[PDB]
């Protein structure tokens, strides 16, 4: 089976990259970073996340596995002590894959830029204020002033949107999540302030008021976008694939991750 | 079609009820609050919540309508001037129905209570700290130490749930969310503190740690229950339906009730 | 100098208690409970409370130290260990004292019945909706719908009040902290949301619109009143004294019971 | 008594300023932008924060007095309809000066920048993650990671510290607040999370961990910052100046900008 592993690039997980491509040479695996079906990476959620968006093109063909060499690790499900393990089991090919849903954001300036997020899409302005009109299935909803706005994905509201004060959502829900950077409410200006929760098939845009630039996030990614008409926000139909070795369940990832491990 | 009407008690709401039973008159309409498939409710959301908890038993017969007369209304759909014209498509028979999702409550002592729920229940303890075990499909997930738990519906996020910082959740979405209500966080204290959406078939169990009384409630009402092994959240498979005549998307409805209107 | 030892009642503070006096014995020391100088608090901060009010009227001729057996202990400023080390340091006679800042509160009915607060002071109605009119300085400034309000110390205001959103304010800043209780805000109803700090001399009078029956605490009590007029918030003349005999400063003293020790 | 007048520049604005101007050449007035006594800000909160900087170098010689011709116009105290009774007033010299507390900042690199604020000052990274040790009174206190900091005047707690979480001061305190700006916690990374209120004397000193590029903002300034050693926040000595005529309490201030007007 087809495989590739990227590595954070640190001196122990090159070293792991290296033993496992070993490891895998005693089975029937061909290493092939073009058309892998199975992305390993080793590092943190930042070099999963990278993994992801090289593979973007893929992701109905792909299964991704994540090993944390680092201080989180989010996305991982195994331990660097745990390696030669995973290299066994998924030889023995009986796995079971889990999809996550992913966010759509499309961009359209005066032609039409799409991205797909694992984590968030998040929208502030080129310098000086911040402001848009947030339509909601081509219903004005709100006038948003302040510093801006994040549109997460179920897996990623424990990510940034978290931080934001977002509900942790379960990734069995196929839904979208829009929370607000310190927005403005005084007489004159007035915002839902609380986050919303967005199932598929509802289409979330963002309208300039007055200055058209601003600068868009995709996870790590972060683009300047000039002479902007909209943005829009929509629960993908393309989802990320894991292969799954054991029972790892969303909110035990979550209990480990902030309550104790 | 058989069909029966509350109403709040004040004047202009019992004088409305009467001029639409009297205007029910004039067509193959029979007033009957045993068994009616058509429920009304005059007043305000705490009159629509009565209405619901009045006919709980029948939930899969029956299609509920709400007039409000009062300051806010979020349940409702009509202004007491717009009360003729429904009548008279109400009788016309064509209207589409629609249909959120509730919530189920299970307390278990030392028998066994169940209720339902269209905004949400909370717990809090019988004087004295309130300390329970959160446990998600039998994994504990934390000991909380606060003052008490909201676990609300979609269309009960708008409610007790926003003002608690939770999010605001699409109908269309079966979930349940959970908030905290003033947890301590400390060294020795420490709860996830963002909110929580839950999948159907998500089994959420609050187990007691010290003291077995709390007080429960069910949307206006409020129990004391000694004794308590066990309090269980749940999507319930009941739904309640809606009967709808216009389009009032479920985030226009939000933007009136908070924005402006 | 006359002193007296209050203790958790536990096994390890009764003997701890024992100890010291049989080491204050070796000294010119006085055990007196009636007429103390020095107060000595074992066991944790409700033990420290419950020290503090059984000596309300005569705050000013005594001076607390607190000694903490239990889990966290935010008033105290030393561990069992160092006991035999207290007792010798307050023989030598050479400490000094510092002042934090007091609550008042004073309801009134239809007498009038005042309460000195060192963490905080809240109301709640007698169940059913809370609605009270926030009169600052004699000028009406809001009317709050919710669950209640949190009117804090400074030196409280890592308690409760921080638990409710509040700001952690420094003890040498004579004011008090009022936070909300889960208030509604929708079209109708309005509140300011953000904490307020209220300096000296300010007054803050809490007026009831319907209900005249509030549950209202001061530290640990918690108290029902009926036939309320209006409950007043006002930092007080008094302060609290502390012995203290090393440098344990305030953001410290935050930083060890909230980030890590 | 030597006099200018600044203006937003509007057609509005601009020929209120020249009514007034005119108005006081019938009075002992004299038009001095260079060493004036009375500035008169024209405008918004923006024209008036402009006023304050352009004269901040003579702020003990210099009372400050605001008319706002714009949609909030938290500063001002004046309608436009009400000018010519200001000049009037004036005129008769007896009005009565308020001071509000500033915030110094100290940027050090490897010279020393130094600014005062009237709203507040705030951090951010130059692009890339956030992070930043928070020193109090030498006492190493928290590692920040997150978006950036913000540290708030008392008439600056109703702004951008508002939309942050943190708690409303009134002016009399002599103090300084910080906010955070979307902290990240986990298991590895711990903040405080809640507004810390500093008094006089008091010495926040950020101190960085990689990055030493940050964007540092004044008011509504915003200067880019290379090669950062240590940013230092502390009650400034020097204060504005307010001229006041008539009674407009800070917290009836507060009720008209945010509960209605
Ligand atoms: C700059 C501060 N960020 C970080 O240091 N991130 C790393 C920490 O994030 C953890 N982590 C990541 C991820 C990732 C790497 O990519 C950058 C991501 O950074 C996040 N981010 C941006 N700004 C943020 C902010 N202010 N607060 C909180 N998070 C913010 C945005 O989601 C952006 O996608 N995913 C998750 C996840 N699903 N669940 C739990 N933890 C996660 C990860 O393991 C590590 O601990
Ligand atoms: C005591 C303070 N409550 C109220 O005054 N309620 C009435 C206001 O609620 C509006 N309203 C109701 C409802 C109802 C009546 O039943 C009592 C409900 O009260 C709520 N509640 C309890 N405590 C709360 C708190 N602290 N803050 C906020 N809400 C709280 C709980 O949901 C409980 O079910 N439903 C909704 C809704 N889906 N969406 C939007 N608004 C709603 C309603 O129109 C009216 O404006
Ligand atoms: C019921 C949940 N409380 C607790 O368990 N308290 C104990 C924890 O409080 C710590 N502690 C106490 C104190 C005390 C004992 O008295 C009861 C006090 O309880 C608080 N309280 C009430 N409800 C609360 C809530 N929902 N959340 C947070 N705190 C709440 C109210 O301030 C009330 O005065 N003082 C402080 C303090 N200055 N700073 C830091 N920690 C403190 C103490 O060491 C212990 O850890
Ligand atoms: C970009 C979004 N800002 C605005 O539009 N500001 C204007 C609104 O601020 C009102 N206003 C100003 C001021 C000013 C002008 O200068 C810029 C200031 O902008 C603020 N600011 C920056 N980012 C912010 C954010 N995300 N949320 C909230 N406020 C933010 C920062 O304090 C910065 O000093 N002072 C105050 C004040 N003391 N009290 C009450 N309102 C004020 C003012 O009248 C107007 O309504």
């Amino acid at each position: 089976m087809k495989y590739m592993i990227t590595s954070k690039g640190d001196e122990k997980s090159d070293l792991l990259r290296l033993n496992m491509i070993a490891g895998f040479g005693e089975y029937d695996m061909e290493y092939d970073d073009v058309e892998p079906e199975i992305v390993i990476s080793i590092g943190g959620d930042g070099t999963f996340l990278s993994a992801f968006h090289q593979y973007e093109e893929r992701l109905d063909e792909i299964a991704f596995i994540g090993i944390h060499t680092g201080h989180l690790g989010f996305y991982a499900d195994w331990r660097p002590a745990e390696a030669d393990k995973l290299v066994k089991l998924l030889a023995k090919g009986e796995y079971q894959k889990v999809s996550y849903p992913l966010l759509k954001t499309t961009v359209k300036y005066g032609k039409e830029a799409t991205y797909l997020a694992l984590n968030e899409s998040t929208v502030k302005s080129s310098g000086g204020p911040f402001v848009v009109d947030v339509v909601i299935n081509d219903i004005h909803f709100e006038r948003f002033r302040g510093d801006g706005l994040c549109m997460s994905t179920p897996s990623g509201t424990t990510a940034y949107n978290k931080s934001l004060g977002g509900a942790l959502m379960h990734p069995s829900i196929e839904a979208m999540q829009l929370t607000e950077m310190a927005s403005i409410n005084n007489r004159v200006y007035r915002t839902i302030g609380s986050p919303l929760v967005f199932p598929k098939h509802h289409v979330v845009s963002l309208q300039p008021v007055n200055d058209k630039d601003f600068q868009i996030s995709v996870d790590h990614l972060s683009i300047l976008h000039r002479d902007v008409q909209e943005i829009r926000y929509e629960v993908s139909a393309k989802k990320i694939h894991f292969a799954r070795f054991r029972s790892f369940p969303f909110w035990r990832r979550v209990h480990d991750s902030f309550i104790e491990d």
